[PDB]
DNA sequence: CTTATT
DNA sequence: AATAAG
């Protein structure tokens, strides 16, 4: 089966990911900045208990760390934990916007390739490492009442709310699949940000190519949702569309 | 929670 | 003078 041949390239199999290739991101601010600290609005224990088990398997997973910082940003409760990084993303230099819009990237996918793959990466941002010096900029306060615990937390990968990660995580991507498009020139491979299609003339193209897709993502360090994978289809969801006789 | 948008 | 999103 797809899920046992490749166990290294699924998320349900394969353990969290990490992107061994791409060096540590560097996050430069605007030129002037300085750190920005806001107060942690109290949170309800509902909220806490409900946030608690993220933060831990977290920690456990590396993914977050204590730390010292001066700069500091809200956690809400929506429970999963949802950081505002608008302040922090107001202080970061931008970058050029590189991710196409679907329509545009759709404008790639020629008719004589109708049997697709689609995949989705799971947790994808965190595959990548932010470095050491970059951390501090996400910092958040993490209380633990009943455990006598006060102090911040920050992330050790490519946070979500980060206006930047899209980008960076689809340029990282890119750099680390450049290979396999010169290795399979006849596949066509769309990706946007965590979402990939793959196409291929033939059924057995698109199988062939999609155990080298999933053999080279598991490689490098990427996870692919099982559960949500649509295998050599001549009918797929991708990015909102029905990709269906060429259509759409 | 704060905050950019008839 | 409700809404979506971080």
């Amino acid at each position: 089966t797809w899920l046992s041949d490749f166990p290294q390239a699924w998320a349900e199999t394969g353990g969290m990911g990490l992107a061994v290739r791409q060096a540590p991101l560097i996050i430069p601010l605007k030129a002037t900045s300085t750190p920005v600290s806001i107060k942690q609005y109290p949170m309800s224990q509902e909220a806490r208990l409900g946030i608690k088990p993220h933060i831990q398997r977290l920690l456990d997973q590396g993914i977050l760390v204590p730390c010292q910082s001066p700069w500091n940003t809200p956690l809400l409760p929506v429970y999963r934990p949802v950081q505002d990084l608008r302040e922090v993303n107001k202080r970061v230099e931008d970058i050029h916007p590189t991710v196409p819009n679907p329509y545009n990237l759709l404008s790639g996918l020629p008719p004589s390739h109708q049997w697709y793959t689609v995949l989705d990466l799971k947790d994808a941002f965190f595959c990548l490492r932010l470095h050491p010096t970059s951390q501090p900029l996400f910092a958040f306060e993490w209380r633990d009442p009943e455990m006598g615990i006060s102090g911040q937390l920050t992330w050790t990968r490519l946070p979500q709310g980060f206006k930047n990660s899209p980008t960076l995580f689809d340029e990282a991507l890119h750099r680390d699949l450049a290979d396999f498009r010169i290795q399979h020139p006849d596949l066509i491979l769309l990706q946007y940000v965590d979402d990939l299609l793959l196409a291929a003339t033939s059924e057995l193209d698109c199988q062939q190519g999609t155990r080298a897709l999933l053999q080279t993502l598991g490689n490098l360090g990427y996870r692919a949702s099982a559960k949500k994978a649509q295998i050599c289809q001549k009918q797929v969801k991708y990015l909102g569309y029905l990709l269906k006789e060429g259509q759409r």
